[PDB]
DNA sequence: GACCACGGCGCG
DNA sequence: AAAGCGCGCCGTGGTC
């Protein structure tokens, strides 16, 4: 391209280079723009940002987040990554997309700007005639990138002092556990090494190996294996407790306080828009979509996520979302009827599981039943089912047969979905988001059947994902108008932050927006809570 | 120092 | 572990 002075004209595509991948932490090393056979390189990148009306190009959101960080209201616009991701969700990296659609991802901003321009041209062309994918781009993905930029730049408050204190307490208990484990082993070793632990359990102590690891075929020391060995030796329960504590300390308690941003005083994640096979978002650096909640210590950690002083967190979560979606997709009368009657399948399974009346089911019981309900739906084996329920194999098989015999059109929907995936080479969500599954025609059964589980899951998980994205796009401007903030998405959950005076109004509004986003054959129900911290807001 | 595969496990 | 699906991050073991 012909080199030309900064600034570029309107509609130009940007290229940019960051010192590190995370936009909230990155130095803007270079900035350029391309349009009409010209490339414009900015002598001073930060100041040059002010000249742009929008960030149009590869990874547009990252530049937008950096702009917002610097106090500049620069929205992201067209991004070839989003076009490519819709065409084929295995398109996840600029490296791959460039290679596939007409160029090379290099480390020079001008080259990135020029690449953005031509990739957009090519990809836009491939989306001609693809009316449904075009709709998803214009109505969902492109607007959502703006919403996500604001969420990333906003961050969430964390009680750092609390976590520091908690680390010390957890360290002392970890020391107790490891010392006990070493005593029981008769000698110290690296308890963080599963290789060393395997030898202790299975070679030194008398314990029977139960399972093998996937890639290298070592004797597994996974939680499932240790659970089954709980009564065989006192060391097992001690290892399980050590694992829980060290996992939580090493992954959350210790790293998170170190990641508070010096300017904002908050914790900032990345919401990756082109990262999953189904259309879900992912979260990284740090991942805020896997903050603990199941165990007592996990709950103590989740409580560290707090509202700003004078504000409250609002948490909203779609009820039984994939089951409702499945009802719509399959058109099963029985399942549709369940939701029209305001029933709860998770609670019902739980009452059966623990052998108590439906009223006796506590949240932890219901949560246990969730894994069982979705596990069975998406192809869990009776053996695993019997194992995790500690019921005879015969009981497990019986639960699975009744699970499906109750809802006839579900299996039919599955069969049709798989048959159609074999024919077209892809499956699709309600809105037409696609996932290619070539292994549906694999000649190897285990490979083929794994592919089948991936394939029929995708329309369900993906439709739920599409619905949440659409809801975020609708909700965001309403929140802006109310002075509320959208902070996090966790798949079928949103966490907002609202001024205390407006918190109740915001909760009601958000619930209605989420429930009314795109009506299905069954009602969408959203549960909502309000609190000073993430845990309190979910109760 | 960074990268990697792996086993493992946190969430949905 | 086992025929649930979808992710990202941990330490280890290892390489470069
Ligand atoms: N390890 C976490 C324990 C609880 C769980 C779970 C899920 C599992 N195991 N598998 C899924 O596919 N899940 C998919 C299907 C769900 O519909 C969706 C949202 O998860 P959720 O909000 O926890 O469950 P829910 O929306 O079905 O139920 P509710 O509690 O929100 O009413 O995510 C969730
Ligand atoms: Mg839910
Ligand atoms: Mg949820
Ligand atoms: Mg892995
Ligand atoms: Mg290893």
């Amino acid at each position: 391209l012909e080199e030309a002075p900064w600034p570029p004209p309107e509609g130009a595509f940007v290229g940019f280079v960051l010192s590190r991948k995370e936009p909230m932490w990155a130095d803007l090393l270079a900035l350029a723009a391309a349009r009409g056979g010209r490339v414009h390189r900015a002598p001073e990148p930060y100041k040059a940002l002010r000249d742009l009306k929008e960030a149009r190009g590869l990874l547009a959101k990252d530049l937008s987040v950096l702009a917002l960080r610097e106090g500049l209201g620069l929205p992201p616009g067209d991004d070839p990554m989003l076009l490519a991701y819709l065409l084929d969700p295995s398109n996840t990296t600029p490296e791959g997309v460039a290679r596939r659609y007409g160029g090379e991802w290099t480390e020079e901003a001008g080259e990135r700007a020029a690449l953005s321009e031509r990739l957009f041209a090519n990809l836009w062309g491939r989306l001609e005639g693809e009316e449904r994918l075009l709709w998803l781009y214009r109505e969902v993905e492109r607007p959502l990138s703006a919403v996500l930029a604001h969420m990333e730049a906003t961050g969430v408050r964390l009680d750092v002092a609390y976590l520091r204190a908690l680390s010390l307490e957890v360290a002392e208990e970890i020391a107790r556990l490891e010392a006990e484990v070493f005593r029981l082993a008769g000698h110290p070793f690296n308890l963080n090494s599963r290789d060393q632990l395997e030898r202790v359990l299975f070679d030194e102590l008398g314990l029977p190996a139960i399972g093998k690891t996937e890639k290298t075929g070592k004797r597994s020391t996974s939680a499932a294996v240790l659970e089954a060995l709980r009564e065989a030796h006192p060391i097992v329960e001690k290892i399980l407790q050590y694992r829980e504590l060290t996992k939580l300390k090493s992954t959350y308690i210790d790293p998170l306080p170190d990641l508070i941003h010096p300017r904002t005083g908050r914790l900032h994640t990345r919401f990756n828009q082109t990262a999953t096979a189904t259309g879900r978002l992912s979260s990284s650096d740090p991942n805020l979509q896997n903050i603990p909640v199941r165990t007592p210590l996990g709950q103590r950690i989740r409580r560290a996520f707090i509202a700003e002083e004078g504000w409250l967190l609002v948490a909203l979560d779609y009820s039984q979302i994939e089951l409702r979606v499945l009802a719509h997709l399959s058109g099963d009368e029985n399942l549709i009827r369940v939701f029209q009657e305001g029933r709860d399948i998770h609670t019902e399974t739980a009452s059966w599981m623990f052998g108590v009346p439906r009223e006796a089911v506590d949240p932890l019981m219901r949560r246990a039943a969730k894994t069982i309900n979705f596990g069975v739906l998406y192809g869990m084996s009776a053996h695993r089912l019997s194992q995790e329920l500690a019921i005879p194999y015969e009981e497990a098989q019986a639960f699975i047969e009744r699970y499906f015999q109750s809802f006839p059109k579900v299996r039919a929907w599955i069969e049709k979905t798989l048959e159609e995936g074999r024919r077209r080479g892809y499956v699709e969500t309600l809105f037409g988001r696609r996932r290619y599954v070539p292994d549906l025609e694999a000649r190897v059964k285990s490979v083929r059947e794994a592919a089948e589980r991936m394939a029929f899951n995708m329309p369900v998980q993906g439709t739920a994902a599409d619905l949440m994205k659409l809801a975020m796009v609708k909700l965001f401007p309403r929140l802006e108008e109310m002075g509320a903030r959208m902070l996090l998405q966790v798949h079928d959950e949103l966490v907002l932050e609202a001024p205390k005076e407006r918190a109740e109004a915001v909760a009601r509004l958000a619930k209605e927006v989420m429930e009314g986003v795109y009506p299905l054959a069954v009602p969408l129900e959203v549960e909502v809570g309000i609190g000073e911290d993430w845990l309190s807001a979910k109760e």
